[PDB]
């Protein structure tokens, strides 16, 4: 319990050596903080690639959901961490996971303007027609935020899917 708390703190802070020390001493790799986030959540969100990699290699739950229903892939998509998105997907991240209001990682990547992540997600089977609880698709969010390059890529994928 104490090691897990320290592991969470180390993962958030990007302290690679502390993370490994704690893991080598039995720290629960899937420990959760007060909002249900795991070391993998925090390292993925903050862009700490090496910590993500060691966590995944050692068996961390790639699709753990926090209290908001967001997964590590959601979080990497939010902050635009492309290489982390790729390793998460290779480790089995659910490309179409939905948080508590129905948002998928594609929603987040489209809204927050991360074009490359959008393309990678689509390539891994992201649902271009996914609607959140308010009926918004990723395309709607790109349009709402004036992310026109992303909107075009999403339109292309939808036109392919519609054939």
């Amino acid at each position: 319990s104490d090691l897990g708390k320290k592991l969470l703190e180390a993962a958030r802070a990007g302290q690679d050596d502390e993370v490994r020390i704690l893991m080598a001493n039995g720290a629960d790799v899937n420990a959760t903080d007060w909002v249900g986030m795991t070391p993998l959540h925090l390292a993925a969100w903050k862009g700490h690639l090496e910590i993500v990699e060691v966590l995944l290699k050692t068996g961390a739950d790639v699709n753990a959901h926090d209290v908001f229903g967001t997964t590590p892939l959601h979080l990497a998509a939010h902050r635009g961490h492309l290489e982390i998105v790729e390793v998460l997907l290779k480790a089995g991240a659910d490309v179409n996971a939905q948080d508590m209001v129905g948002k998928t990682p594609l929603h987040l990547a489209a809204y927050y303007g991360h074009l490359e992540i959008v393309e990678v997600l689509l390539k891994h089977g992201a649902d271009v027609n996914a609607q959140d609880k308010f009926g918004k698709t990723p395309f709607d969010l790109a349009i709402d935020n004036g992310n026109e390059d992303i909107a075009e890529v999403l339109q292309k994928a939808a036109k392919l899917n519609d054939y």
